[PDB]
């Protein structure tokens, strides 16, 4: 099916959509946010929301609408999005402004400690940084109180990469989810913790606002308090890594997911060590905050 | 028009006034704080309001009522101060003594944590450091709770300084005030945030005891959480630097700029680099706090 | 006297039980726990207790009975426990994962600041640390306020070692226990500090459900806070390293002592430096969490 | 005028009295605390109270009640002490111990930050620091909640030292007291803060349990918050450093002064640099912790 992109299912899932921006509105937003560096966005978070405006001002309006229904509908709540044009690392910054400016209109994205900025770029060359390890299916943000509800991965750049596609799985392809979901220990705050902050506790499962099943689940994070949770934590993750509804999704240069964190777990699979390896990647995690017509008190 | 010192309008703005202490009361006064060097004023705290008194003392007590009127004075509220007889960088720290004895006769200058101490000194020589970029107008102190009342900005040394001047903007002088103070989100509480401490909410704009306009912005620590804010934040900025109310103020060596940090915002303009540039300044920054005739309870 | 391993009384104590895994059962569990490596356990703790259940299973599910009988036995509470094959420091990796399946059929093992993971290991070689002084007999985790209810000592090497035996003193022999019990300062709070946190205040007898004796004492972080305490506290550490019923046992090389923290306390006998000695050791310290039939509100 | 000890007036003022401990009485003392080297009194604070024990009891008990009656005696309220045959910088250990064991007959001295122990040893050799400035007099612990009774100040060793007397100042010797305690703001809670921790308020001025005038004052930590405070603490400071009242006492090698620091007042004068000069000082402060015949509740 738009007023500057283009919207079609993935080869992976209908679930997942890939949005890409035309040549005339990239070439057009890069121009309209030339006076902005990067720098710029990091010192002044105004300024992503401005980029945000931006974008979706070339889209007729359109765009910020769409990304919202995307996102929020629980069938679907997956983007693979990129822009004609962008796709060399040597357009690393006007990657960044692009996902930036995406993100800003659905949310807002939270600090980065791994950067000490919005967003964090990483490079990946020569236990947990195993080539041959997959990075198991999680959600973000568990050990924080508040609830991370988009995640943002984007491939700045990529050489001599055999394997390492993104791992995705939307809970409803989930087949065993309700097996874990109807059990007592689905819905008992555990405590999470991260490494070097205060521990918090929530429940591996909670609900949307309809009742429906969502997780806020990692296996690093979770400290189960004894044998019955942590018997129990293990046999969820054994059924969550092999589950058959996991997407296996190829990130090219210049693309990026943009997913539901409360209905979609995520990982990355492994990949072949090489000497000339180099892998990019950026990321931003954050919140929703979109208007709507509901109710207010006072004036 | 006093003992000690004369006072005249500057040429920049009749709400700025230019006050310079005479030949006479700056070798006295230089001669009566001798005896106790910056490090003395730095270590005990009430020699800043020594020094302070012995000042005033020298203007047969005219001092003290003649800064408090001013800078309280909603139409003025920003002093230019000099004294005959200092005006090289040589005599860092007789203006450090003077700028201080200023401070401590109308309130008290609060930790600055670059420095260490009551005061921070520093040097620019050889993105937020870029000559070309100007310093966009704000005010100091809105990343904490209690409120500054008054920002010092003194001029140590000037060599091959091109540009440069001080920005001021009184927001009286600002034509689209009206339009941004009736918008709701004037008075929406937002959060501002340090870079490295916890996180405060205030609005951007809030009222004196007559319920004038006064502001606590700054782009780079104000953080809007959603797209609404983040949108009418941008727009603010640009209304603010392009406001035809901006003064452009040069401070010679020697002079320093005293204001009202609730209604001037302030600035500085690009400057041009160049090898053998040396510029030095000295800030402090602090709240009001003075004898008043007013109600108290109990005895 | 069971599947899998077998159970003797020690040479020193009938309190002290000695635990001997089979070696067909050793092996099994090794083959079956090889897909993790310890620093699968590090960083996920579920894992902890997966290798807990796998040698439970491998003993017939009677391990964690007996683990627990023994332990929460007022009159035993303490094992010297090892699995035939693993005896020597190149299996230290085999080591830790089996006193980990042991300490996590009983409870779960806490953090270790001296590491920063759930177990630390140090080696000793080349005032606290003079090979010719005692460590003092004590309990673990008096600087808290989490009770620690057991302790783990693994020794992972021993090359040149004479004495270093482990000390432990069973509260029920030590014959001068109501002398101090039955003292008004035994029941006074008094304040603990840890070295490089924030101090905790528990006095240094507490009693048992059943109402008796139990110990929460070390010399290095109570601090009497006057002269009757500080004159009272160096008795009581005198009758205690004096006490006629102090046990002290050899530690070889793939054995560890698992100890109720609560009525045993423990300690280390000097030893001889000699200039190729290396001694290695792991320790965990945690807290019991096991089923039990008792009484719950609500469904 | 003792059993173990012998007690005269100073020459600078009957309100210091000296306390010399015999011949015998050192020897029997050192050799029983022989077997607690100093890093066992710093890991064992219940070692502390026990030299305490030792030295007493070799008075027959006569030290304890004499230390008290002294230091808690309005009239008089500070001791020089000393040990015959300790009195050379080799005996630095034996000083310590000395020290410690008078301390906590009375009291408990408090954790140094300066040390990291609960005394500080520091030499000087080769603004602060600056051989031809005072210290000024003041009172220890002004900057943390809980009050500090006493100040112990021992001299290790003098090398080449013309000059550099302790400075005292009991404030019933005070001329002015009465001038500057009937004053509203001797009882106004001022802020005081440390150098690198959380600001305390208290007022300068306190009473004792009779309603004399006792001090919490140093020029360094209060922090006044306007010309008010600030303009009155200089001329309380000018008085107290002028103040006819001071006394000039030498510490020689192997002496400390012994101070209620509620109403005496410390210092250090000047002294001559000099390149061979050696000076080590040994500092202890602390709370006092006594027994009396006064009222309790319950049982
Ligand atoms: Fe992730
Ligand atoms: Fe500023
Ligand atoms: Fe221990
Ligand atoms: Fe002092």
């Amino acid at each position: 099916q738009y007023s500057g992109f283009t919207l079609t299912p993935s080869a992976q899932s209908p679930r997942l959509l890939e949005l890409t921006f035309t040549e005339q509105t990239t070439k057009q937003f890069l121009e309209q946010v030339a006076e902005w560096p990067v720098q710029a966005l990091e010192y002044k978070s105004f300024l992503r929301f401005r980029v945000a405006k931006i974008l979706d001002d070339l889209c007729a309006n359109q765009l910020q609408p769409l990304l919202l229904k995307t996102l929020l509908n629980r069938a679907e709540g997956a983007l693979l999005i990129n822009a004609v044009g962008v796709d060399d690392v040597k357009q690393a910054d006007e990657m960044v402004k692009l996902a930036t400016a995406v993100a800003h209109l659905i949310g807002r994205s939270n600090f980065d400690a791994m950067s000490g900025q919005y967003y964090a770029r990483f490079v990946v060359k020569n236990y947990l940084r195993q080539p041959h390890r997959v990075m198991e299916l999680h959600n973000d943000g568990t050990y924080v109180e508040e609830i991370t509800d988009y995640v943002l991965m984007m491939k700045i750049d990529e050489q001599n990469m055999q394997g390492g596609n993104s791992l995705l799985l939307h809970l409803d392809d989930w087949e065993h989810l309700d097996n874990y979901f109807r059990h007592p220990l689905a819905r008992r705050p555990m405590r999470f913790a991260a490494p070097p902050s205060k521990d918090v506790f929530h429940p591996v499962f909670d609900v949307d606002q309809q009742g429906r099943p969502v997780m806020r689940y990692i296996d690093q994070f979770v400290q189960p308090k004894d044998f019955e949770e942590g018997v129990w934590l293990s046999e969820l993750s054994d059924a969550i890594e092999t589950s058959k509804g996991i997407l296996s999704v190829p990130v090219p240069v210049g693309k990026f997911l943009l997913i539901n964190n409360l209905f979609w777990l995520h990982g990355r699979d492994r990949f072949t060590p090489h000497p000339d390896l180099r892998r990019e990647l950026m990321r931003q995690r954050g919140y929703f905050a979109y208007a709507s017509n509901h109710y207010q008190t006072h004036q």
